[PDB]
């Protein structure tokens, strides 16, 4: 048994310290190279980590998402090895615990599979995952509305039927308060969210200028922040071709 194995061996054990510090441990390696991502995947870590999702030991869950999340950053290989293990379900689970730590890393995680290819997204909206993020960007938590924005982003770059999926779960309305809200990087992400879904069709460009996105997207353009006026700008463009 190897070092690596031997760290998901110590998960299994029903310390407190003993399965976070085993947890954080994988996920600090698990955000290296992609060699070592792969060598935590062959040694098992997957199974062991999924389930530490479901023991409510707050600090726990944060590493074991946090894990999966740093996981599913490395590229299709091991996006598809976290969907196979049944991350999605734990995962959209955790969203529902108000836990500050807990959604944030939740959020990620589902953000980062979302990242992958089309099979990797659809698996999200089927998890039920919309619905549960959607529900996140109401909290008074910039880092929590950051990580859920991020994720439906990520998802409204999709096809027609993932950004028909996004509106359909009263995403439009929820993205557009954002853009009022003064922390720099939920903006940046609700804009970049609206950009996605602006470019899409007709019946998706103009449920966003309904939402009353236009005002608010012409007004980021004036702030002080390049990020926040390139994504933005980039969104009063798909707009505008309309």
């Amino acid at each position: 048994m190897n070092d690596l194995e031997k760290l998901v061996e110590l998960l299994t054990h029903d310390d407190s310290k003993t399965q976070q510090e085993a947890a954080r441990d994988l996920a600090e390696i698990a955000s290296g190279n992609a060699s070592a991502i792969k060598q935590v995947i062959d040694a098992g870590a997957l199974e062991k980590l999924v389930e530490l999702l479901t023991h409510d030991d707050s600090k726990v869950q944060q590493e074991a998402a946090r894990a999966l999340a740093n996981i599913a950053s490395g590229n299709d290989e091991a996006i598809k090895q976290v969907i196979d293990a049944g991350a999605l379900e734990k995962l959209v689970e955790l969203l529902t615990h108000d836990d500050s730590k807990v959604q944030q890393e939740a959020a990620r995680a589902l953000a980062n599979i979302a990242s992958g290819n089309d099979e990797a997204i659809k698996q999200v909206i089927d998890a039920g995952a919309l619905e549960k993020l959607v529900e996140l960007l109401t909290h008074d938590d910039s880092k929590v509305q950051q990580e859920a924005a991020r994720a439906l982003a990520n998802i409204a770059s999709g096809n027609d039927e993932a950004i028909k999926q996004v509106i359909d779960a009263g995403a439009l309305e929820k993205l557009v308060e954002l853009l009022t809200h003064d922390d720099s990087k939920v903006q940046q992400e609700a804009a970049r969210a609206l950009a996605n879904i602006a470019s899409g069709n007709t019946s998706a460009i103009k449920q966003v200028i309904d939402a009353g996105a236009l005002e608010k997207l012409q007004e980021l353009l004036t702030h002080d922040d390049s990020k926040v006026q390139q994504e933005a700008q980039r969104a009063l463009e798909n707009i505008k071709s309309g």
